[PDB]
DNA sequence: ACGACCTGCGAGCACTGCTTTTTT
DNA sequence: CAGTGCTCGCAGGTCGTTTTTTT
């Protein structure tokens, strides 16, 4: 449509950006300083300006959500916004390894593992090894691994001859036969979504060929936080027709306790020498307060790139910082200035709390509650992520895929149903002699070489999962997944212990629910219920599905809670960060680190101070409890970093020393 | 209405007995005379010429079946049979204690335990006693020391230092602790009925007073098979009036092994010494040639009252005797006759087969069935017998009265629920301490003592009998037996292993079926459900609620099968006595016994042919099968003491002498 | 606080012997 | 046929470890 006006709605320098176009780029720029808007101008202004292809366009956010609502604001500039391809690097490696798998010995059908399905595998696997030793370190060795893009026998050359607290040799030969056992299941976890993508890559070019055509011109958001396997996958996408633009700001990057590396982004020039780079110098989001002390907490970080931040709103209402004597002091003084900042003007949706963990939730919520102040938990308690739920869904994956052995084992004895604890040894060693088939087992239990004292109860069973899987070969995934609630025996079990069960089945309600809303969507116009899981399986904290699904019942226009990470890429008229202290923000563990340490949590820091728009508002605490227990607490060595750059303050408005 | 006509229908000796009014009367006469007859007429006489009212009238026969006939056949000679009372002794016994048990500690709602009941208080007992030992023996010296009318310290007196194979003390104890545990649940057993009612005659005068009122003119028959305790009952009976007319013929005791005294009839003048005597001595029912078979017979014993026994009817057809290769060619031969005779002539229901033990019915049913000659079965596996049927019976026993143990004992795991094997253990102590209600152990479960680890299990069966009193305490007993059925969790077990649990639950609902066809009986207006099992726990072989219930599905007009002891009484045109061996007919018991064992058998065979009117077919075999292995067989003895009086014959019409 | 471990109870399934003398 | 013995399934209890951050 002609594209946009961009001088019009940007600044000369984001506005040059923008304007690209052919061959790589980067976008280097501090805080609020409008890179996401440079993002989506630049998406309309190829199709408007450039005669580029909404289909020919990739733009990679750090979350779905990020993506929706990059495509809508799109929308707004340009016709065919509709079909942009945006989204997470992870769901970008379901849909191409949906589509491509089968090219590497992913036959259709593979199942998605999640953390607690990884377990059954370790535990199944570590026991013959030199390895006590819990399931889950082990499996904290291997995403890790998978993150920087490592086989196990490169494990076995990794740095340390510890890893956590293990050898690095028995650690390599752990991950080396989870592998075995989990592709011997068509199976895969959360990570080979990109290094399985990326092996696909190299092993088939005919397969990145295809692909390149839709991915033509790639953007990528948040890329100072990108791990070596996003840095090899994007290379690899972009390799033919080179046209990469990245963008991202090094002091906010915060995630390398799980595998980001900062270097992806520093390097940019090196990896690609013809790249143009542009600087966007100018914040917009946040009052010259507030971003005095932004800056000034910044430099405390050594080795960083020194880059310009300067402010382009006045100095607003000054920052402040509260020392309470309890926690309980920090839920009322947060609970309390809400309001009195409400009866001011200021909508609920307007203000948002910051904290370093999740545990911390749980005071702040109850002093808003108290007060009624609506509350919207962003990454609490993970609705996809509870028991019931996961039960149901193992019993639809075990429907689909009848020789998926991780979910029969999570199920076959919930309900209780003749569960050979005993009995299930017996059909999982007589399975792998005739082949790893375990449902089968079931059904050739009173037939075949035979499990004695219970014989039926297993073909019971046998005929239950196929009334499932011929339910689930055609009849619709809200319907379905009534299906398998109802005939599993599950619902009747939760209503004859519903007392808590009233609480897990009241969800199970919701899960029926969210599979209709889903059903019924633009997007899903003919879904499968192997489409229904795989988002499910894929979702963000700060994603639909999920913050709609954990805040039933809530109002929209709340305040909203969340941790700091979570706050990534945000931004409030009004925040509040909490629990301010030494041990928190800086937590133990980076403490621990040493200054590597403390330079992240810097960083975190500074994420969050560079949310807030109008008004931030600090708290800590000179007593906090831990699980069960009181400790004294001092504040964050970072508010010495930025001494003199706010107010302290007791309950009421006015000035204390501190 | 001036009675029916005595000479008209008797013999000028029978009428003489039939005209006897006031005092003591003894009326003796061998097989086939009209005794039976003569009290019959009595009955309509006293009431027709001498002004008796029914209502002042009782006739005690050996079985209800032997009393309902009387009645009727008294109906067709003289207006208001209806009020004539007439029973068995034991029947007679539940009357009167129902209706006066309380003047002897028997509180209403007492319960008339079964022999199984019986062996639940046995095993309770036998555990402290010098007494390895079967439950069942000690049962058995119970039953025959109330038939003698001993107490306990009686028994201690007893002659032998042995009985059965224990001493006489310890059984003595057994008997003692027996009757203790049994009065502590206001319980009775069947040999009670007889003696609970000579204590309370004996104890409370009054009553005996009262029940001589209706008790004014007494009648017995059978009188030979009376025990002591119904030889002392019937004493204290006629003690006041002395009114007393029995009837009976020693050549027919067979019971002797059960406590019958043929003293009893012998020393009836003794007793009574203005006693009036009639004999009869005409036969009227056999052909002279069976009649002189029976004649020669008899005469075999030794020290028996030498009676004249004259025939009326002529030589008629032939008696025969067949011996047969096999059991199974005994079978074919009974069979096969059974169609010629009838074929010429004779219905099936003018036929009967006579075996001495219950055992021989199985093969003779198939040989009948295989040719479809419809039978009738009397005495077989009892239908108030069965498991099925006492599980419902307990359970409805409890609802009447929740304080009974025994019912609580049999069915509390039957369905299973937390039978706490060692639960109930716990749950019984409990009761005795606190004191003897163990269904409120069961609702005093989660309260209290806490019965643990299924504390809900015993409250929610508390719960289910309580819904079982309440619909007890009112309603109909046919569907209240619905109820039970039903709700106790019975049905669908049968249904769930309904293989031979559908003839289980077949059943069950004959149960139903009988209950309701004797709720719309003349009799039982306005019945209890209490009186139902009354009249349940007292039937005989021969009796209608047992032969309907046992033989449905089968025509009447059938051929019957019974034992010879059932034939007591009865008569028919055509007879077939099977079996007729050594070890059978005299048992291997009566051969060891010595010559009073082969005198009670040979009188066994006389009441054999003694049955036989127009014809007499004898049979044994050379071989036979008992449980499991095959034996030769021998000839009775018997056969060689009528020698010269019947026809040996081949499988055809003719002879084979031998 | 959370599951991953233990003690003990219930019950189903099999192994094994006189069932058969007669029954109010 | 029943009375008895062996082994298996499942609950109601106990204990130590929880989280640092999460695509
Ligand atoms: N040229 C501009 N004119 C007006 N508002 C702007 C301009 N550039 C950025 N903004 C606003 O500044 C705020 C932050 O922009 P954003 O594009 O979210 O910066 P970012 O660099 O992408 N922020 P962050 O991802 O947290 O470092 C938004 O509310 C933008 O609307
Ligand atoms: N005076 C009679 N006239 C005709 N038939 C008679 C006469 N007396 C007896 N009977 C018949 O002879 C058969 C036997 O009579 P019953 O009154 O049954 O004798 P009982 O002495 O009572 N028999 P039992 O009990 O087996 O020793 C019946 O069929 C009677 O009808
Ligand atoms: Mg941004
Ligand atoms: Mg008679
Ligand atoms: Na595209
Ligand atoms: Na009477």
């Amino acid at each position: 449509s002609a594209g946009p006006d961009l001088l019009q709605a940007l600044n000369p320098t984001q506005a040059q950006a923008a304007d690209h176009f052919t061959g790589p780029a980067l976008v280097i720029a501090g805080a609020g300083s409008g890179k996401t808007r440079t993002l989506i101008y630049r998406i309309a202004h190829l199709i408007g300006h450039y005669g580029v292809h909404p289909g020919e366009i990739l733009a990679v956010t750090f979350t779905n959500k990020a993506a929706a609502e990059m495509r809508e604001r799109a929308g707004h500039l340009v016709p065919g916004a509709g079909d942009l391809w945006m989204s997470t690097f992870h769901s970008a490696g379901v849909r191409i390894l949906r589509t491509y798998g089968e090219h590497i010995g992913l036959r259709r059908g593979f199942v998605i593992y999640d953390d607690d399905d990884q377990l059954d595998i370790i535990k199944e696997v570590m026991g013959s090894i030199p390895g006590e030793t819990q399931p889950r370190v082990i499996r904290g060795i291997i995403d890790r691994a998978k993150s920087n893009l490592w086989t196990p026998d490169d494990l076995d050359r990794s740095r340390e001859p510890f890893i956590s607290g293990l050898p690095r040799d028995a650690a390599a030969e752990a991950y080396r036969r989870y592998e075995v056992r989990k592709k011997g299941q068509n199976a895969i976890d959360f990570g080979d979504l990109i290094t399985e993508t990326v092996r696909l890559f190299k092993e088939v070019p005919g397969v990145l060929d295809k692909v390149q055509n839709k991915a033509k011109f790639i953007h990528v958001d948040e890329y100072q936080d990108t791990n070596r396997a996003q840095y090899e996958l994007t290379r690899l996408l972009a390799s033919r027709d080179r046209n990469l633009l990245v963008v991202g700001d090094p002091d906010q990057s915060i995630y390398k306790f799980r595998g980001a590396d900062i270097q992806n982004i520093l390097d940019f020039q090196k990896d690609y020498p013809d790249a143009k780079v542009y600087m966007l110098e100018h914040n917009y989001r946040s009052s010259a307060r507030v971003l005095e002390a932004a800056n000034k907490l910044i430099e405390n970080n050594t080795e960083r790139l020194d880059k310009t931040l300067k402010p382009v709103k006045e100095a607003g209402q000054p920052v402040t910082f509260h020392r309470a004597t309890d926690h309980r002091a920090e839920g009322d003084y947060v609970a309390d200035w809400l309001t009195r900042l409400h009866g001011e003007g200021r909508a609920w949706s307007e203000m948002a709390i910051l904290y370093r963990t999740n545990a911390q939730s749980r005071v702040i919520e109850e002093s808003l509650r108290r007060v009624q102040i609506p509350a919207r938990i962003v990454g609490g308690v993970g609705f996809y992520d509870r028991r019931e739920i996961r039960d149901i869904l193992a019993y639809a994956r075990l429907a689909l895929n009848p020789a998926d052995d991780v979910a029969l084992r999570r199920i076959i004895g919930r309900p209780r149903r003749g569960i050979g604890d005993t009995a299930l040894q017996k059909l999982m060693e007589w399975a792998r002699t005739h082949h790893t088939s375990v449902l089968t087992a079931c059904a050739n239990a009173a037939e075949q070489n035979i499990l004695d004292r219970g014989a039926h109860k297993a073909t019971e069973f046998a005929g239950l999962m196929e009334a499932m899987s011929e339910a689930a070969d055609n009849y619709e995934p809200a319907a379905f997944l009534r299906f398998v609630m109802e005939t599993s025996g599950y619902l009747d079990l939760l209503r004859q212990e519903g007392q808590e069960g009233q609480v897990r089945l009241e969800n199970l309600e919701e899960l029926v629910s969210a599979a209709e809303e889903w059903s019924q969507d633009e997007a899903n116009v003919g879904g499968s219920i192997a489409d229904f899981l795989d988002d499910a399986a894929l979702l963000s904290s700060v994603d639909d599905m999920r913050t709609k699904a954990e805040n039933k019942g809530a109002p929209e226009d709340a305040v909203t809670l969340m941790t700091l990470h979570n706050a990534k890429g945000l931004e409030f008229p009004v925040v509040f960060i909490v629990g301010v202290e030494q041990g928190l923000l800086p937590s133990k563990g980076a403490i621990a680190e040493g200054p590597s340490g403390i330079e992240e949590e810097r960083r975190l820091f500074y994420v969050g101070i560079t949310r807030a728009m109008e008004r931030l508002l600090m708290t800590a605490a000179q007593n906090r409890m831990q699980f069960g227990k009181t400790n004294a607490a001092e504040d964050s060595a970072f508010l010495e970093d930025i001494e003199g750059l706010f107010d302290t303050v007791d309950p009421y408005g006015q000035p204390i020393e501190y």
